[PDB]
């Protein structure tokens, strides 16, 4: 039907009307009589990995004989989401499997329905991965992604009686066809044991082993038949483990634990041992993966052949394995060993909020990996003497820059540990990694200026536009062609048709189109009323305070407050859409949900304000659902304590997908409101600097409650049980949070929000020019694919050049 998704030739179709039958048939073992929409799935996936195989060994096989310099991107996640159309988009079969479908009576729309996200991350983070192994395929690199198969990943939530309860995701209980175990390659990991000095060096001795076995899942690019690995490791018992009998068979688990479940902690530190266990599982076993593939052709040539980018500081430990592989096992001097684990590590930093930060317990590592700790006090030592060169006399600058924390507990600061270890430190948009430079690593930056990029994130216009928007991604193509779908700056071409009627009606009508596609979701599912002709109004992110939710709940009562005070004036109609997780143990994140649903049933159910306003919170946010609201939005709320979300990804794929923003001057925002022109975006609030001030006279919310009766009014309906009428004091906690200890400054931008979100409201009532300020959003939204930040560690981190040739089919 539509042209971005490719050819329905009659042999191409013929065929994989064939092996669909052949995989129900022998794969599946079902006949037609007793199958199921989900035996219809698996015999598409499997219909669809068939084409991706002999790409996926002959370009495995291209870089084994041209031996390239080899990217290992080391994350604890990857947010991958589903597989099957980001596949078919891929290899440009997704007219061909819709045609070869329609013919056997399916419709593969419904099909797509049943796969499984797998959710092994917690939001941006993982999900940025995801982005990047996209673009690395795309970009023709020969990237590897090396993280841990969660059997568990991210928790299912479900909302009872308005509080989020957590469900195990058993992503793989129906099987995984993306995936391909490789028992092979198993290598063994060490935990505890102790250290022996011999006159030839350290041995770690006594250890327990835990094995890694691999399981490998192809990342296709962009119709350039690459197709790359993204390595998962599994953790499995030895076999004479514990070896009464049955006992230790049973305690098998405990090794096991380490791959069972995904922390769900976005943007906080929770220092467990089993997570400590978890991020040098993963270093481990992946740094014996790499040695023995450079090895496969000295280690002055290593940073030559091998680049390590750490996301995070979760895989740090990267850094001293690497160590003591060259020192206690190779037996590299020290100083040689160290300029190779330099010139081979970078770190990318994604948060300043110090709760989120790393610091380890030196008890803990002392216990666990009693070698490298050992390896760490060198590192600090060898470090600190060349701070004491630099800046002699400084005995502040020593104590603030040093690896080991004092206290009464002594830890390990990671991320200390990453920037002296790492020839690149990166934040990951501009104003963050400014702030990096100004604020928490302003010593290592006066030691080392060259150390420190920037590297502004993006996300990938395949899943995020093609897929989850074709109606766009094809009236965008019937203008300016399909070139700009591996080259997103060609959007800017758009430009030239901003008072073009027929543009502007075909962007109009899209948007309405997946706005009604979204409501029918919505009833279906969930059970929900909403008004099409209403405007989306969509947060969607984890859970935060500094993400504030709060701040979008008080102007949505204050919405429902005016309604109230003149019932018989026109108001723009909104519908109010909030989801997102909360970290099981974060008790505040929890209490917001449950805010977001009492204002809703009060809402919802005022015959006064009618279809006017409806507030929803939209359950189990994930990447799936985000394909489905995302491109149904009109207003996107990015609005983030200035100085606290070091990038956002979230607000890149609703400007590609044409809604406006309303926003702060925070992370990728700027740079965003940037492109588009600042009269194009919703600008409000405090900046950084405000902020600081604010922080140096004392932050006393009390002056804003004095002062603003609408505000006051609010307060004073939450403190006394107007949205709780059983249980009166049920917010006395968000409360007392928001007058007495708010560390994000709600009330501050309090009248600014409400303001700017009036001005939002007036340029929605004039269609056309609503749809023009879409148009440059679009247009100039470019600069946030993934391709381009790729691009950029390639040549200034990473010392590679992309590629947009095709291997051979
Ligand atoms: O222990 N943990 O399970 C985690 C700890 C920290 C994070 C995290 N830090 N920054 C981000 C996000 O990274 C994203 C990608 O750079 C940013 O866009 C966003 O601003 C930032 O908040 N996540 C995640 C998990
Ligand atoms: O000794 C060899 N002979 C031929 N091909 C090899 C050999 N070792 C590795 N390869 C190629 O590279 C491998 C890719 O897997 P890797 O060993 O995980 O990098 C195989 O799939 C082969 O295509
Ligand atoms: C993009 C995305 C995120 C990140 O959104 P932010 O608004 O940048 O925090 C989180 N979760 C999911 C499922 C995503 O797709």
């Amino acid at each position: 039907q539509i042209s971005v998704r490719g050819l329905a030739g009659v042999e191409n179709v013929t065929e994989l009307k064939k092996n669909f039958n052949r995989h129900l048939h022998f794969t599946l073992v079902k006949d037609r009589n007793v199958a199921t929409p989900r035996d219809y799935y698996f015999a598409l996936a499997h219909t669809v990995r068939d084409h991706l195989v002999g790409r996926w060994i002959r370009t495995q096989q291209h870089y084994y004989e041209k031996d390239p310099k080899r990217i290992y991107y080391l994350s604890l996640e990857f947010y991958m989401g589903r597989t099957l159309q980001n596949t078919m988009v891929n290899l440009a079969l997704e007219n061909a499997c819709d045609e070869a479908t329609y013919q056997l009576g399916l419709d593969m729309e419904e099909l797509e329905e049943i796969e499984e996200d797998a959710g092994l991350g917690n939001g941006g983070l993982g999900r940025l991965a995801a982005c990047f192994l996209d673009s690395m395929a795309t970009l023709g690199l020969a990237a590897y992604g090396y993280g841990i198969r969660y059997e568990f990943g991210i928790f299912n939530q479900k909302i009872c009686g308005g509080w989020q309860m957590e469900e195990a995701d058993d992503w793989l209980r129906y099987g995984n066809p993306w995936e391909k175990a490789r028992p092979e390659f198993t290598l063994p990991v060490h935990f505890y044991g102790r250290v022996e000095h011999t006159s030839q060096g350290a041995k770690w001795v006594d250890t327990q082993v835990v094995l890694a076995m691999p399981y490998d899942t192809p990342v296709p690019g962009y119709r350039n038949n690459v197709v790359n690995t993204m390595r998962l490791w599994s953790a499995k018992a030895p076999n004479d483990f514990n070896l009464g009998y049955i006992q230790a068979v049973l305690d098998r688990n405990l090794a096991e634990n380490i791959s069972r479940v995904l922390y769900p902690n976005d943007n906080f530190f929770e220092g467990k041992e089993l997570r400590l266990k978890q991020e040098y599982f993963v270093v481990a076993a992946t740094l014996q993966d790499i040695i023995r593939r450079f090895k496969s052709s000295n280690f002055d040539a290593f940073p030559d052949k091998v680049a390590i980018q750490l996301n995070d500081t979760h895989p740090s430990l990267a850094i001293p394995e690497l160590m003591r592989v060259l020192v206690d096992l190779e037996r590299l001097d020290w100083d040689k060993a160290w300029e190779v684990t330099v010139k081979t590590c970078a770190y990318t930093n994604h948060t300043v909020l110090p709760e989120a930060l790393e610091r380890w317990p030196v008890h803990l590592l002392e216990t666990l990996l009693p070698r490298h700790l050992q390896i760490i006090y060198e590192i600090n030592q060898r470090f600190l003497n060349r701070v004491a060169a630099a800046f002699p006399g400084d005995v502040d600058r020593l104590r603030r820059m040093s690896l080991v924390e004092e206290g009464a507990v002594k830890r390990i600061n990671m991320a200390h540990l990453c920037i002296a270890g790492s020839h690149a430190v990166n934040g990951v948009a501009r104003i963050h990694s400014e702030i990096l430079k100004k604020t928490i690593f302003k010593d290592f930056y006066e030691l080392e200026p060259h150390k420190f990029q920037n590297k502004t994130n993006g996300i990938t216009p395949r899943r995020w536009l093609v897929l989850c928007n074709p109606g766009l991604a094809e009236i965008i193509a019937e203008r300016i062609g399909e070139e700009y779908i591996s080259d997103l700056d060609q959007l800017r071409k758009l430009l030239s048709y901003v008072d073009d009627e027929a543009f502007i009606r075909d962007v109009a009508k899209v948007k309405q189109e997946n706005k009604l596609k979204f409501a029918a979701y919505l009833e279906r599912e969930y059970k929900v009323h909403i008004n099409p002709n209403s405007l989306f109004d969509v947060q969607v992110k984890r859970i935060h305070e500094y993400k504030r939710q709060l701040l979008n709940c008080l102007h949505v009562i204050t919405l429902y407050n005016r309604i109230k005070k003149e019932p018989n004036k026109f108001v723009v109609p909104r519908t109010v859409m909030i989801g997102g997780k909360a970290a099981p143990g974060y008790h505040m994140a929890k209490m917001i949900i449950k805010l977001i649903t009492a204002i809703g049933d009060v809402v919802n159910h005022d015959p006064v304000v009618g279809d006017r306003l409806r507030v929803i919170f939209l359950e189990n946010y994930r990447v799936s659902l985000a394909e489905k609201v995302i491109p149904a939005a009109d207003l996107s709320e990015q609005i983030s304590t200035a100085g606290t979300e070091a990038s956002g990804t979230g607000n890149m794929k609703f400007m590609l997908n044409g809604a406006l923003t309303i926003g702060t001057m925070d992370g990728a925002n700027v740079e965003m409101a940037e492109e588009a022109g600042e009269e194009n975006f919703f600008i409000f609030g405090m900046r950084v600097e405000d902020v600081d001030r604010l922080d140096q006279r004392g932050y006393n919310a009390q002056e804003y409650y004095d002062r603003i009766p609408e505000l006051r009014q609010i307060i004073e309906q939450l403190s006394s049980g107007f949205f709780s009428p059983k249980q009166p004091d049920l917010f006395k906690d968000i409360v007392n949070m928001l007058m007495h200890h708010d560390r994000f400054k709600v009330f501050a931008d309090y009248e600014e929000y409400v303001k700017c979100q009036e001005r939002v409201s007036a340029l929605y009532k004039n269609p056309r020019e609503w749809t023009r300020m879409v148009i440059r959003n679009i247009a100039t939204s470019g600069k946030f694919s993934s391709d381009r930040t790729i691009a950029q560690y390639a040549r200034e981190i990473w010392g590679v050049e992309p590629s947009r040739q095709r291997l051979p089919a």
